[PDB]
């Protein structure tokens, strides 16, 4: 618990803003009509076939009400589909339509490209130092 | 230079932590706002005369979604509109915004407090590094 440097909050926020700006710009130029949260959601559904709406919201630290609307949005765009769960058949399983999987694979490709561009100016040690300091802030909360 | 696999996840984790803390704090102070609202109010305050299209660009969200958010903030008497329409905070908007601002700095202070003064200064340098490549050119 030491005094807080005044430049930190503004500096952190400028990085967050620069990242979403650059990502959005590359997403829009490939005309995917997706935002980072959408890409995030498709990625989680693909990596866990049969993912549950409840588990989706939990993994993302978001109220179910929010997650349901986003899913509703993606379903309305034919990127996501829901099907009654066979097991306890009281839940609903999430799956990517063929279009959703395709758009997810392309969005991810541009994501890793933007990531490389954003952190390239940083040496391997500078990056690891950045990860470590960020990690220490969180671990002490 | 290879890209560290844990860097974006670390940044996203910090983003998530800040968002949930701000939300929680806003709920405790009963300001009836979400983190995105705070962000919107901050951009309008710091860029006087901002129009719907610019706000949309900075939020990285489409005009349709941004239009709805502003209509809600107008109905709540926090924002007012005035070839393009400029956005201004109302007196209530300025005050609510100032509340959010205090909550914002408190959340960031708790996040950074555990770091030593040297770790903080170093964090700032690394963060400055993550910003757009070498620009400056006066000649």
């Amino acid at each position: 618990n030491y005094p807080v440097n005044p430049d930190l909050m503004p500096a952190l926020m400028a990085v967050f803003q620069h990242v979403r700006t650059r990502i959005q710009s590359e997403l829009d130029c490939q005309r995917l009509d997706l935002t980072p949260p959408d890409v995030h959601v498709l990625k989680l559904i693909d990596e866990q076939r049969g993912l549950n709406l409840q588990d989706l919201g939990r993994q993302m630290c978001r109220d179910k009400a929010l997650i349901t609307r986003k899913i509703r949005e993606l379903e309305g765009r034919n990127l996501v589909r829901r099907e009654r769960n066979p097991s306890d058949q009281r839940s609903f399983q999430l799956f990517l339509t063929d279009e959703g999987l395709a758009i997810h694979q392309h969005a991810e490709a541009i994501m890793s490209r933007v990531h490389d561009e954003l952190f390239a100016p940083l040496t391997p040690v500078e990056q690891a130092t950045l990860v470590h300091l960020l990690d220490q802030c969180l671990a002490a909360q």
